[PDB]
DNA sequence: CGGACTGACGGG
DNA sequence: CCCGTTAGTCCG
């Protein structure tokens, strides 16, 4: 922590630190992280405590700061990381994707990169299509599970502003992966566009691959809307 | 497989 | 209050 505002969110989450809570904490994201063991509700108030005193810094800091949490060893760091880049949400724009990418693919894993690609990603793609094809194409043709799950993800949110064909390209694109979060990501996309258009998803996972875990996931409530044939 | 439950977080 | 959801564990 160079930065001030980084060191006194430092201080002050660890003065109220529960190792006993951080151990279950660690367990829960399979031991790829150190916890302070702070939940979200007085996370969130300590981070308000710090702006309060301090003020949050100027807009010339964000990417300094949103970088020094990501780089302390405790889970809690990168989930007040991204508190803060909620706060600056109004200075993000396409010149960030890089830097959006980078933090999806350091310090990976499922709770960091839901929380960057539908909202900060979702947002900056539906402002701007026309550059999803420089790098959705090389999300998916890259050796990261994360990216490849930003592609499949960035859209969960668009609802009727849900591009279908590139949703389905995608997907085919990474139908054949053994990957947990892969397949998982794809069930969540498609059960979550079915509330949109549930006609268009019931066709297309009873006409294409898919791993048994992304239909089963994909269909858990439209399967109510269709039924379930005797086999 | 995949269903039932555990659970913290989001938000109607 | 309601119910949704990332995960997670447990079991036939």
């Amino acid at each position: 922590p160079m930065h001030p505002f980084v060191k006194a969110l430092q201080e002050h989450f660890t003065a109220h630190q529960n190792p006993e809570k951080a151990e279950p904490m660690a367990r829960y994201m399979k031991n790829h992280f150190l916890f302070l063991g702070i939940q979200t509700p007085e996370r969130r108030q300590l981070l308000k405590d710090i702006i309060q005193i301090h003020t949050l810094p100027d807009q010339k800091d964000f990417q300094i700061i949103i970088r020094e949490l990501w780089d302390l060893p405790e889970r809690e760091f990168q989930a007040a990381a991204l508190d803060i880049m909620q706060k600056y949400k109004k200075h993000i724009n396409e010149t960030h994707i890089p830097f959006l990418e980078e933090l999806i693919v350091t310090k990976s894993w499922w709770d960091s990169v839901d929380s960057i690609v539908p909202t900060f990603l979702g947002d900056i793609f539906l402002k701007h299509p026309e550059l999803i094809s420089a790098y959705i194409p090389k999300w998916i043709a890259s050796d990261n599970i994360w990216l490849q799950r930003a592609a499949i993800l960035f859209q969960l949110k668009y609802k009727q502003k849900m591009d279908e064909e590139l949703l389905f390209w995608i997907i085919g694109q990474l139908h054949s992966s053994k990957e947990f979060f892969i397949q998982k990501a794809i069930g969540w996309v498609l059960r979550e566009y079915a509330k949109t258009n549930p006609d268009v998803v019931w066709e297309y996972v009873q006409n294409n691959e898919l791993a048994p875990l992304s239909k089963r996931e994909a269909i858990k409530h439209i399967k109510q809307n269709y039924g379930i044939n005797n086999e």
